[PDB]
This record gives C-alpha cells, sequence and structure tokens, in this order.
C-alpha cells in the first residue's frame, strides 16, 4: 500500500479526482452604475469595472456566451439617494429594479440574483433602520427588507438573497412572497455571514454579523434558515471560511453556496500581478470551494474561470 | 431541517435552468470514463458480437487506430480483454504470462503509440484454461484458490513489463491482491496500481461477455450488500489503489455503500449485459439515446470515481455536445 | 480470513443469504382500457396488455391466486375525455373509479393503489394545470389532485399513489382525507420521482420532476412526504436509482416502495427474447430491490416472478 | 420525520392484510433454521428426553431415517451433538478426536447419504471427560485454556476429515478460533467453515440440555452487553466465519447489537429450556402453537441470519402452509 | 489480551458487572375482583391469583414492605357491566377506580398505574367501539378512553397507562389531563405493543396491534407518543421483544418500561414446577431486561424477586 | 422527540419517590468500590494522615482485622499502596520485586485468609527510589522509559507471584502494560490481570498521598481530552483488561468519553486530595454527609465500573441502611 501510485500518471489521476470546478458553479457579482456610458475602475480590485446598466448588458453577451447561470447585482446608489428610511430599497425605478428588468427582458435564460439589504440605501451605512441609541432595529428592518425583496420579485428577478443577517428575515421575506404570489422566487440565505476584514475592497466598489471565531453559530443560522424557507444557503466570506463551507453541507446536505468576497479576490489578483503567484491560483482557489462542499461561488473570477475551463 | 411547505417549495429550484444547473449536485466528465476493448490476434481483424450491438472485438492494428479517437475525445484508460484463440488454451493456463500474448503485445503497443493513455490488464485464467473455470481445476471439478493464485501473480508481472499501469485482478480468489502486490513490489514495479474487483456477483447480466470472448462459489450472492463491504475491506487491506463493484447498475447500492464505508477510489462496472439491453432498446426505439448518459450519471451519483462502460466513446462524444 | 468459505455450498449460501424476495413485495401495474372486451399488446413492452374492465377481472382471478398483494391501475384515457381543466381526474365515472370499484367488489382482500396524477387527463399531457406561460401551477393543481383522490376513495381505494410532484400534495391530500372521514386510505407518495429516459414505453401504453444528478434531494423530498402523512414512499424509476433507495431506507426506516419501470421491463425483456440475457435476470432484478432496503416493487413482471417464486 | 397525529396514522398500514404484507419488514424462511440434533451410540436406538418433551436422541440409522424429511422441508443444516457411552469418557478426553466417535461417523453417513446437507459438528471436551468440565481440569478444579485447546484442535481436524463443513468451538476458550483456523489451514481444510460460539452467556436456560447429552469462570455475565461485542470482534479476527449468540431470546438485545455493530453472518441458539419452557406451555393449553412462529420471527427481527432451534422441523412444516 | 481474566473470580465478575437489577426496577400487575373475599387462583399463572379489593390491600402490605415501587391495575369486569359503548371503563364506582382510592387512601406512597383500556368493557373483547363494518373506530374510542383517564386521576392514580394501541390517544389523553388541571398524572404509553400469542393466559385472568416482524416501526410509535407527552414508553410483550428495548432505549433515551406478560410468567413458572429449568432463572429473565436498556419491568414474579433480592 | 411543554413536563417523573425511583438511571452498589490501603511495616501499627483525617496506614496485622469488615459489608476489592521504609528506597528500586516487601507479604495475607476478595497491587517504583522520581533516572534528572520497565516487569510478576489477581501499573511508561502483559504470559500467570492507570494526569489533587506514602513530562496535561481517548486506546491494544481515569470528579467528563469510546472496564480514582476537601468541609459542617454518596453517584452516572475511593467503607455502610 503507497498512495503516490494513482498520482504517477495525470490519467489515474483523473481517474481518482474528487471534485471538477464547472462553469455551472460559478456566479458573477457586478457593480451597477446609474446613468448611460458609465465603466469605472476599481483600484482595489483590478481587472473589475462598475458598470451603467446599458454597459452592463453588452458585458453580459460575452457573460452568456461563457456559460456563466447568473449574476448577482450589486447597485452603487448615488448619495443624494441615502435616507433614514432606506426607501430607495424598495424603488422600482431604483438601479437593482431598473438592471433586474432590462436583464430579464434581454437574457430570459440568465440568473438574476437581487441583493436584499439596506445598507446600501442608508446615510449611515448600517443593514438596518437604526433605533434612538444606534442599534439596528431587527423587526422594522425587516419590514424594509420585506418591500424590497417584493418589488425585486415584481421586476423579474428569478432569485433574491438577503445578506442583512437580522433574525427571521428568511421566513418574513419568504411569507411575503408567498402571499404575494411569487411562489417560485428563490431565496438565497447569506446564513453565515461573518464580520470580517476581507470586505475593505467591496465598500470601495458586530451586533449582527458573526464573530469569525464562531463555528457552531454557522449551524443554527442554516438550520434557521432553511426551516423559514431558503432554498439556497450561502457562507460569506468564502477561503478564510471554508470549515464552515464544509461543516454547512454536512450537516443539511442542502444546496450551498460561497461568496468569494473583494478581499479575496483583491489579494489574489495583486499577487498575480507582482509575479508572486501563477495564475492556475484562480482554479485553485476555486476548485478548493467545491471539494469544501458548495454547489456554487459567487466570485469576481467568473468570467476569466469561464475562460480558462471553456478551453 | 423542519423544511415544510409552503415555505419549503423544491420545485423553486427545477423552475429554470440556470437555478438546476447550479444546485445540480453530481456531473459525468470524460474523467469518469474507462473503455473496455476485446482484443484479437493478428492483423487487419474486426468481428461483430452479436449479443453486443455496436461492439467489435479488434486485432491489435484496429485498437491503435481507434485508440486515436478514444484519446482526442479525452478518454483516460482502456480496459483490455484478450479473445484468446483455442489453440493457446491450456490446463495450466501458461498463456497468461507468455510475454508474446495478446494482453502484453496490445499494452506494449499502446504504451508505446499513447504514452499518458492508462492501460488497466485482465489478471485472469478463465480465458486460457479448456475447461473455461476461473483457475486450475482439482479432481472435483472445483476452483483451488491458492494453485491460481500461482499463476495469477507470475501473469501480473508479465503485464508490468509490458507496461501495463494497472492491472486489474478480476478471478476472486481471497488473498490475491496481496500476493500479487508482494510480487510486484519485490519486483521493483512500485507504481502499478491494483484494482480489485472487490464486490464482484455471480450475475445473469454477463450473459453476452461470454460471446464476445469465446468460453456461485467465488462470486458473490445477489442478495448480499453487507458481504460487499467485507471484501472491499479485505482488498484494501491487501494492498489495493481502487476497488471495482461488478455489475453496475443493479448493484448501484453497493456503489454507494462502499463509497460511503470507505471513501477510497471506486470504480463500477457497466457490463455487458446492461449494454445489450440498454443498446437493444435503444435499436427498437423504446428508448432513447439520453438514456445512456443517465445511466453514466447514475453511478456518478452513487459515488463511482470511474466507470468501465462500453458505452465510453458515445458518451465521450455526447459530452462533448 | 477467507469470504470463499460460506459460498462453498448451497447450505452456507443459504443460511448466510442477507435478502429474499417473496410474493408479499410484489406489486402489479396494469393498463386499464375502457369498453369490453378490448386486450392490447404494447409492442414496446412484449407480454404486457392493456385490459377492459371485464378482461381485467378474468386475469386478476391468477393474480389473486398467485398471492400478489396489491395492483396499481393506470387508467387509458379515451382522448375525447382529455381537457384543460382536467376534471376526468375525478370523474365517479371515469376508468379509474370504474375499475375500482369492479375489483374491490369482486376480489375484496387484493390491494387497489390509484394514481392520483393529472398528466393522463390533460390535452397537452403534462402533471398539472397550466398557468398563461406554460408552467405546470402547483397549488391549482393541488386541487383537482384533491378531488381525485376523493373520487378514489369513495371508489373504495384502500391506497391512493400521487405520482404528480407537486409540492405539499401529500398533505393537501391527506387533510382533505381525513376532514372526509378516509381515515385508512393509505397514500404511497411518489417521494423522489426523476426525469428520466426509462419511461419511453409507459407513455405508448424537468420543473417539477426531479434531475437525475441529484441524491441529497430525494432525502428532503421524502422527510416532506413523512411529514405530510404519507404512509409509504416511493422512488422512480427503480434499477437506476437503487442508490436512492439505499438511502431513503437507511435515513428514513420507513415503508419503502420503488418502481421497476416501463423501460426497466422493455430492456430485460428484449435482452431475454434475443437470447441475450438468462430468464433468471428477472429474479435477479427484482432481488437488487430487496437488498437495497425497498419493502415492496412495482413491476410489469410480477406474475411471471410470483410464478417461478410459487415454484 | 415531524410525523404527527393525525397526518400520520400507523394504523392504517395495518388496516387490511395487503398493506400488512408490503410492509412486513422480515420474514422467517426454511433456509433460516438448523436443527441440532443428540446423536447415539448403536443401532435401533431412540431415547425421549424429559425435559425435552417430543424431542429424541436417535442413533445414526434413525438419523438418516429422519434427515430425510428434514431434507425435503429444506432445512439447509444439522447441528450434531452425540451422546458419548459413559466408558469413553476419560480424563484427557481423547475420544473428540476417535475417527469412530459418534460425531465422526454421523458426519461420513450425512454426509454420503445427502451431499448438500450442512453438518455443524460440536468441538468440545465436556462431553468426553469424566469430570465434565468444560477442558482438561488443573488440580485446583479450574479449567486450563491452553492445554483444553490442543485436544479441541486435535477434535477440529477429525470432524474435517470426517466430511463436516463446519465446526463450531462451542467451549469459551480465549484464541481458540485461531488456533483451529490456523490446524484446518496447514493440514489443507481450507473450505472448512468456522462458527464460533461467541456470545455465549453463564444461564439458567440450558438445564435441559445436561439431561439431553448424560453430563461462570468462562461463560458470559447475563448482565454484560457490551462484553459480547468484545468476545464477538476476536472471534472475526480470528478468523470466524460466522458467530454466535447463546442461548436466544433472553439475548435478543445481543443478537441486535452483534448483528448492528459487526454486518458479518450471526447465528443464535434457542437452546434447550427455551424450547422446554415453550413446548411445554403449548402442551398445558396455556399458549398457542403459533408462537413457535412468534418466536423464531423474534430471531429474524433481532438480526440473526440463523437459528440453531429444537422447532427447527415443525417451524419448517408450519412455513410450507 | 484474554476476556477469560476478569471472569476468573467473582470480585473481578462483580466489578465488571454492566448492570443490576433492584426492587426499584419491579412493578407488579394485579388482578382485581369484585366483591368482597375473593380470592382466585389462575391456572394458566400458578402463584397467581386474582383478588377483591380488601384482599389486594393486605397482600399490599408485603408488596409495600419489600420495597415494590408500585402496581398496574387490572380489573376482572363482571360480564354483566360489559356493553357495546364501554361505559364501565369511566365508571367512578368500578373495580379500577374503586381499587385505586382504596390503595392511595391506605398506602399514599405506592404508585398506582391504571389501565386505560375498553377491551374489559367491551362484550364483543376488542380495544375500541366498532364502525358498521366491525373495525375499531380510532376517534371514538379515543374519546371513551379520554374519560376513563380522567376517571382514574380523578380516584387518584398518579400513573395511567393507555395499553389500547389508537393513534394518537396518548397527546388527547394529554390534552385533558392538562386542561383539567391534572397536571402530574404520568402517562405510561404502550407504544409498542405486538399482536402476540404470548397473552393467552392473561385473557384467562391486527389492524391496531403490531405485526412482530416490525422493528423499524416501533421507532415510530415511540416516537409519536413522546412528541404527544407520554412520560414513560412501553414494549410489550418483553422477552421476545428485548431487541425492542435495546433499539428504544438507545434511539430516544427516554424512561422505557417493559411488560414480562402473562404467558411468558407461564411459562417460566411451568419449567420451574417440571424441574427443567433452576429457579434461578427469575432473576436472570428480569436481568436480560435491564441489559437490554428498561428502566422498570412489568412482572408477575415481582414479589418473588423483590424477596430473593432482599437477601 | 418534539417533546413540548405543556405535552411535556419532565417534573411529573420527578412528582412521587415511586417515579422517581423508576426513572432513576444509575445507583452505586458495593460492587462498584475499591478501597486503596496505606500497608506500614511492622506490627501492631496505626498512623493517621494529616492530610487526609480519618484515613490511617496500617501495619499487616491491623489491615487483616479492618478487611474482616470490609469483607463483610461486601467491598470487592483493596488498592494496595506500600509505606516503604526511608532505608529500603535506593537507587535502581530493588525493593520493588523484593518478596518480603510489604506488598507483597500483605498480598499474601489477604489471600491466604480472605480468598474472595479482590487484591490490586501498585506496579511502579516512585516509592522505592532515593530521588522519589517514577522510574530510574539519567544523568539529566529525567525518566528513562524502558530502564523504568525492565523493573517494572520484575515488581509486577513478584505480585503475581504474591497471589495478587490484578496488578495496577501507575507508571505512565510508554509500552509498559505490553512488557508486563508478556511477562506475565510466559511465567504463566495467565490470568492475572492488568488494570492500567491509562488516562492519569498532572494535578495537583495528588497533593495529601504524599504525605499518606512518604515522598508534567510524563503525566497527562489538565487541558487535554482527546489525548486521554489515544491513551487508553493504546492500553487496551496492549492487553490491558481494565483502565482507569485519575483523578476523577475533576476528570467525569474523560471518565464518560472514555467508557462511551470504548465500552470496555473503564475504573477511576477519587484520589487524596479529593477525599481531603470533601471530609474537611464535612468535618467544618460546609457540606453534609450525603455528599459522598452523591460524589459516588457522579462516577456511575458518568460510566465507571469501579471506583477507587478512601470513602469506601463509609459509602459501604450508607448503602447498607
Ligand atoms: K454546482
Ligand atoms: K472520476
Ligand atoms: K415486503
Ligand atoms: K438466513
Ligand atoms: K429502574
Ligand atoms: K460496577
Ligand atoms: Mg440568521
Ligand atoms: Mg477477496
Ligand atoms: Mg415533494
Ligand atoms: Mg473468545
Ligand atoms: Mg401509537
Ligand atoms: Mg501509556
Ligand atoms: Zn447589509
Ligand atoms: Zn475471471
Ligand atoms: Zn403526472
Ligand atoms: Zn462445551
Ligand atoms: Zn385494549
Ligand atoms: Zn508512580
Amino acid at each position: 500500500t503507497r498512495l503516490r501510485r494513482n498520482r504517477r500518471d495525470d490519467f489515474s489521476r483523473r481517474l481518482v479526482r474528487e471534485n471538477v470546478l464547472t462553469v455551472d458553479d460559478l456566479i458573477l457579482p457586478v457593480f451597477v452604475l446609474d446613468g448611460v456610458n458609465q465603466r469605472e475602475s476599481i483600484p482595489s480590485m483590478p481587472g473589475v469595472e462598475r458598470l451603467s446598466i446599458d454597459q452592463l448588458l453588452i458585458e453580459a453577451e460575452e457573460w452568456v456566451a461563457l456559460g456563466i447561470p447568473a449574476l448577482a447585482l450589486f447597485p452603487v446608489t448615488p448619495v443624494e439617494k441615502k435616507s433614514l428610511d432606506a426607501a430607495e430599497a424598495y424603488n422600482p425605478e431604483g438601479i437593482a429594479q431598473r438592471a433586474t428588468r432590462a436583464l430579464r427582458e434581454r437574457f430570459p435564460e440568465l440568473g438574476i440574483i437581487t441583493d436584499v439589504a439596506l445598507d446600501p440605501f442608508t446615510t449611515h451605512g448600517q443593514c438596518g433602520i437604526l433605533d434612538d441609541d444606534g442599534y439596528v432595529l431587527n423587526d422594522v428592518s425587516i419590514d424594509v427588507l420585506v418591500r424590497q425583496a417584493l418589488s425585486h420579485a415584481e421586476a423579474g428577478a428569478q432569485v433574491v438573497a438577503p445578506s442583512d443577517m437580522m433574525d427571521g428575515r428568511i421566513g418574513a421575506i419568504r411569507e411575503a412572497l408567498e402571499s404575494a404570489g411569487h411562489t417560485n422566487v428563490r431565496v438565497m440565505a447569506y446564513s453565515a455571514k461573518y464580520a470580517s476584514a476581507y470586505y475593505g475592497p467591496f465598500r470601495d466598489a458586530a451586533t449582527y454579523q458573526m464573530d469569525p471565531a464562531n463555528s457552531d453559530e454557522a449551524l443554527h443560522e442554516v438550520a434557521a434558515d432553511l426551516a423559514e424557507g431558503a432554498d439556497m444557503v450561502m457562507v460569506k466570506p468564502g477561503m478564510p471560511y471554508l470549515d464552515i463551507v464544509r461543516r454547512v453541507k454536512d450537516e443539511f446536505r442542502a444546496p450551498t453556496f460561497v461568496y468569494q468576497v473583494s478581499g479575496e479576490y483583491a489579494m489574489h489578483m495583486g499577487a498575480i500581478q507582482n509575479g508572486w503567484l501563477a495564475e492556475s491560483v484562480i482554479l485553485e482557489s476555486l476548485t478548493a470551494f467545491k471539494r469544501a462542499g458548495a454547489d456554487g461561488i459567487l466570485t469576481y473570477f467568473a468570467k476569466q474561470a469561464a475562460e480558462q475551463l471553456r478551453r
């Protein structure tokens, strides 16, 4: 008995290979700008641009041609549209709802996953509506999140992804989608979303997010979201939490998603550009997700990877 | 879970092609396919097999030609099965270790021409015996376990000498994986893999194979599942690098228990009769061709790492669309 | 230690045999024609005939004499009786309800399992009522399925078997059976029914059926149907899904059924007729089910097998 | 599950005979039955056993006659228990390996006459010792473990020489399964099975057996269950092909743990006193005869593969209706 | 390594002994006759007598002195008091209710466990009220069982033990006990009660009882009764079902009881009287229960065993 | 379960003494008690131990007198701990195997007088070394593993020669259980049990023991639990018949994991400091005496089969009421 034997030759290695990454596993997050004919580079994320809707529709031709199953939209809210009440979240003319209708019309088979969250619409930037002590009120925030989820479903979104970490929001959003007849709008719960330093570059583009030290607690997060009606559950961030992906997949045997966040992408790309890491690291970082038990991966590398995989 | 309707509606992920693709748990690729091939003596020879429509016995020169195609489609390996001329079949099965045997020649030829292509030889003696039973017989007409194994060792080494990267003892004698592993090791063939036919049942699904090659006390009872786990545990302990379940689809439960219990490289053979019944149904217009991919997907879903299948070329063609 | 020892002799083999198939495991599916004195051979399924009720009652004498515990009825709906609303599903004079009353009268101990499904009664052939996009509406279809299940129970059926793959239908049907006093009508849920090519010959005789790639998902299907009140759960198709039978039996320890579908039967019979497989394959294919954990098997071979087992 | 009344009503499957049959989890067949038989010296001899009503000690000629019936009913095997003439009982138990001993003769006779019928011999020395204890005694009056085993090996080989397909060391010495396995192997008896009496308790349920054959520091404490799993694990490691729990019904929990833990061929002995108490109750009219099948079903339900039972013939008769 | 070592000497055997039977494990079932100064021997159960209440109170002095924790009462209903409606079940002057009040008064620390069942009060002997087909109606029987359970609690019984095998009866009885303020009356559910031949002698003294072949099904029985509020769960019969005791204890880790039924006692006693088994078999049969995972044992041997254990 | 208030009220079983008794999961008996005893040289000698109030060092004659009482109360065994005169303490610890050592004499004396009473000797060398460390020291002042074991083997045999039914290697060297088992076996002492001190921690709870007998690189880190399972697995593999956790109450979790993982005879030592802190609190009137039974119940509840406890006599007295 010697484990080096199946490694000796590529064919044996290929036969015993436990996981394979394909384009079916890739979800491309995209930053969406208001206006027309807008493209902006993000210095903290090389190779990634914020795009106005007209320019998103053009780039999406190639994403659809590459086989990318879905996009996750993250609108870039004009400063003037942020408020205490986060009303723009549910504006039928907000960027996300306009972008959803445009993409659903132009590319009917492309999955659109919208972001249900109040932080892009509050002046203070927090994931909810504040009480008089500056604490994010859970239930009152959920009422706004519910209206937002409904406006996404009305715009045609096949998937709504509540990223807010309010307790009970998955059931509250499900109940509203069910009462309104949006029977088939999927809910992708950000179940175990951690208070992480890896988010730094997304912001350029503790009382509610999880403590990085906690593993068991993630299981209780996901059990609640499945009970409350999530069709998919997600871990965020990604690589730094692969152990959490593995336990969530092993324990619940449900569709499990993972977000390779902006910071993870920045780190990898910076190292690649400096010549410190070979470009093959991209596919390796993506394989790690599959190996850990992810069914799908939100990654800003989705285009580059779909290109390498198509060849 | 406490997943309850209508909060939970399992049809939502199924509503669109994109979400189905995102949640799809298993996918078959060409890296999962092994093509078994019947190899003739001689030159410019092909023969059709009546009970295996579309499958041909091939002389080595013809095998080299088809293999060109198989390599381009990305098939990682072949399992070679010689078709022994009746003259060379003896009482003591010496043609097995003959280094000018079909297997050994076919192996040298493919190893020279396609270096990256895996070759899996058959370590057995039923194809080299007049009597046609799996090993040397005693006077009662019953397979001797250990006498059978002195021959098997010799055949195994002859294959490694030919360049075979994998030998596959299909005989179902006890303790043979260790005996061959020991012989390969001390002879210095430390990188030759052993793919044990661990859970091999006494099945009616083998009918057409006997027609392909010209030919219960050792093979497993179809009723038994736990027994299969004891068989596989002994072969891993004896040094098997990979273990196999045979037949295939009729034993998908075994594949799944064997994978769950050992988390070892696990292989399954879609045998001749499985191929014949699918193909016949496809030819009568009773089933659609997409049944081929479905059958193979089932193996992946059950936990198989690789699949020995006569559909390997068609499946590889279909996967490339 | 040598595992060949208990195989050496038939008596030891018999002692250590882990599973045995008996007639108690066999359910015969039967195709039922309208009219009188009708018998039709099915070319895609040799040895199987569609039968009018009068002829079904005659053949059932031998099925009862052989010990076959139950029949599963599949009516062959006249073209003219198919409609958009699938109303014939719940017709007290439909074939299935007439056939049930006739069999319950003539053979009171023989189990009758009816098929709760809309596909034999829709002009478009889909398992439900369509919305204006051509998608099978879940809840509206369940209302029709409920009326059908009630009409089967009124006809005397001891078991109703919802084959439709609508979410929630098992609980909706249970609730209606319980409210109407049909306290003991069993519900045999088709829990994990896959979108399969093996069904081709039944049709001669994706958004709701399961993807063949998915295993874990089958567990969630069956957990819901048990919670919703199924007395038995079923996997369909059969042989190609024995791994699913095994996991369902191991995980839930509930009465587990499997359908050896028309395609599986065709494949086996064709091969037998061509001389490619020995006839002993029939009992081997049936044993595989038992070994995998099935308690019962719907098989078109039920008659042939009960004959081989009686000897 | 979240199975809740009234959505879930467990009586629905029980409402009709047909649904009960469909969901029935276990079924007893004749393939599960082993008939233990007390074998006399001599010719045209039968003796009734007072504490085992309906069971007869049988000379070999009589055993051959009854076995005709047992074979026709499909009983797969007998467990032979010789009734040693008091003359042949010695200090060093040499009658054990005597090839004209009852067991060895009875075995040759059944193996010649009914070739397909399994014979399971008893490897022990309590029946061949003046003292009546299970093995050679030292001067303190206590069973020597390893000295006992030098005799057992010899008896075991004498049975295999007679044609016994299974030997069953019932002694409860440690390390004896390996010692016998080693001796059978090197003597070339590679297909003789060893059915280890693995979990054998110090039970009051054995009373009548001592009456049948004329006759705590080794047998297990009735209070212990985990201990049984350690006993069985050692016997499998030592080469046992099958393991047994004895007594039976009073230890159904052990049968179930032993099956769940090892997934190995597991046997259980419904001992003399179990038979006597059921039969006596049946004769007094206190229990119905259907108790026989119920008792046997319980073993199957618990996980037993085979059952050593004095009811084997009656049960086989009842199963055929 | 040799397992015979700890067996060599009694002290080691005693140290490693995994289970011990004590009097705390014993519940004595008792047959109660109407009238005064009545004692009747039971030929099918030697050493056991039916007793009128006055004579039960006398014998109970010795049962209490021996440490027997509880009695299970089984009234011997006068023929004239049996009816179609089973009304005597809930009669405040029925034998069981009179016997309960008398024992609760005289021996306040002795546990009384009453039998909630309709079979001793129906003219036909079945465990419920029949419909017009001769089938035991489940829900209607539960209404009578509920009134009976209430009459036991009013008489002072600390434990009511529903032996009837009606689905849902444990929750229905719990709900009624809770609504009436009988907050602490324990419910000992006969969860897995099998249709058994071992009951023959009790009768002297299939559509609702379990099939002896079924194991898994017992787990579903007990899961329902725990969910519905049972404080204790029981397997009946005993020895023939020790595998069921073991799995119930392992799976649920709840207070588990077992009934060594009349037939088991008869068999053992007959054999002892004929000299076929030593008297030590009694303690061995009782130890088997403890070893299998029973917390308590209903046994007619409770007196004899408490005597052997006291010495 | 889906057990929910108010359908489920866990106080109902607690409402009366009878139901509490019926559901009581564990019960302590005298069969669970082992009395450790400090044994003096000489005659008519008793000494009080300041840090162990109520416990006396006893010359063998006095030990024989008290043991009368211990045997009548049903205590199954004693664990002997000699108190070595400072003269007999050497560099190479030879007093260990001296057959006129306290242990060996005390053992012969109890084995003759109370044949049924179990004696568990201490196989160690810290009590026989001038330096006071557990084994022969090298020049760095660190315990040599294997040199220590050559002495231990010799002490072990000397105890078996004295009649000790159990030896208990308390040293915490690796591989010592196998070395002693091997030596006992080949010397013919096949029934001497080995009770391995498997999970023995580097604890502050041992303070008073050192006072009782006059006296981190080997003992386990208190922070570690998984490590304990690896220790116990090696000792079972090496032939231990019983394994022990020490200290006790501060390690009840270890007792529970060790029992759950191996289902082997598992013992726990309520060490000197556990005894001292309870007893002191009882003497100050801070805790009631019933704490003794509570502490012992906890061991049973945790899964201990037997408990080495200085409270053994008081507990046995209390259990008899
Ligand atoms: K995927
Ligand atoms: K693979
Ligand atoms: K069945
Ligand atoms: K069997
Ligand atoms: K108890
Ligand atoms: K103990
Ligand atoms: Mg949450
Ligand atoms: Mg093998
Ligand atoms: Mg469903
Ligand atoms: Mg043993
Ligand atoms: Mg119930
Ligand atoms: Mg150690
Ligand atoms: Zn947010
Ligand atoms: Zn072969
Ligand atoms: Zn349908
Ligand atoms: Zn014996
Ligand atoms: Zn009743
Ligand atoms: Zn020490």
